[PDB]
């Protein structure tokens, strides 16, 4: 599908059991979520956005389904105001920006 | 054009009479620029991501070229440790996000 900006782009994902809205986002490294609980093993790593910096958990290989779409890789989880998919599962449903 | 995300898609605009290197975000509402000396009434404002808040000034009406396609929009200045090309501009050189 083709998707416009006039809104944010908001999509349902299955995060395996549950499902979750997230927002596909160009200016992500990476993807993260709200805290959850996953089945996993997990490391402690620190991201940035424009405030600062925050202690997140990585998640090694989680399946997730992006609108259908089949991606499996990595998922940070901690506390971010907004699920977001970034580029590291954009490229494996093969997103790209077109103007 | 077609942006791949395999990395950043960082961007060359025109604000003022600097040619500049942007992130092109759309999991950004607005557009937010490194510090820079614009002549204009701002009025303040605060903004957040991951992190928290920083405070920036918002200028009206500013002309810019993102990628040889002309916008106008408001802009923020603040902060930033990159500058991020955000949906309120993106919607107007046409962009969309496709898979
Ligand atoms: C230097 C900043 C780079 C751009 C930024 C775009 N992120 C969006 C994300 C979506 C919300 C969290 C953002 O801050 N958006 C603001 C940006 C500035 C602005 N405020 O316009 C926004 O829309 N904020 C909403 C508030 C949050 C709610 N969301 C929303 N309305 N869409 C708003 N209106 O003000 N990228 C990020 O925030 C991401 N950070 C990174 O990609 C960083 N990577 C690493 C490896 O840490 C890298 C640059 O150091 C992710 C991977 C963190 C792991």
């Amino acid at each position: 599908p083709q998707i416009t900006l006039w809104q944010r782009p908001l999509v349902t994902i299955r995060i395996g059991g549950q499902l979750k809205e997230a927002l596909l986002d160009t200016g992500a490294d990476d993807t993260v979520l709200e805290e959850m609980n996953l089945p996993g093993k997990w490391k402690p790593k620190m991201i940035g956005g424009i405030g600062g910096f925050i202690k997140v958990r990585q998640y090694d290989q989680i399946p997730v389904e992006i609108a259908g779409h089949k991606a499996i890789g990595t998922v940070l989880v901690g506390p971010t105001p907004v699920n977001i998919i970034g580029r590291n599962l954009l490229t494996q449903i093969g997103a790209t920006l077109n103007f």
